[PDB]
């Protein structure tokens, strides 16, 4: 049975124009901006870009990733995949 998202899920993350994208929960530091109600802050792998982003567009990594986890020519997406598969919790 699923919980709540929480800081340290890898998921992959829909934004427009962009292919679900390799992505984690990321924790909020002392003192940084806060996300939006309802909203999670999304640390993209590869580009290390934050978004505020709801549910609706977070789909789990491991059930995902034979779907979403191929190469691709966006910039940053293959680089992505290496961290999400090799250091997702690392400081980027």
């Amino acid at each position: 049975m699923p919980h709540a998202f929480k800081p340290g899920d890898l998921v992959f993350a829909k934004m427009k124009g962009y292919p679900h994208w390799p992505a984690r929960i990321d924790d909020i530091a002392d003192g940084a901006v806060k996300p939006p109600p309802n909203k999670y802050p999304i640390f993209f792998f590869g580009t290390h870009e934050t978004a505020f982003l709801g549910p609706k567009d977070l789909f789990p990594y491991d059930k995902c990733k034979d779907k979403y986890g191929k190469p691709n020519k966006r910039k940053g997406f293959n680089e992505g995949l290496w961290e999400i598969q090799n250091n997702p919790h690392a400081s980027y």
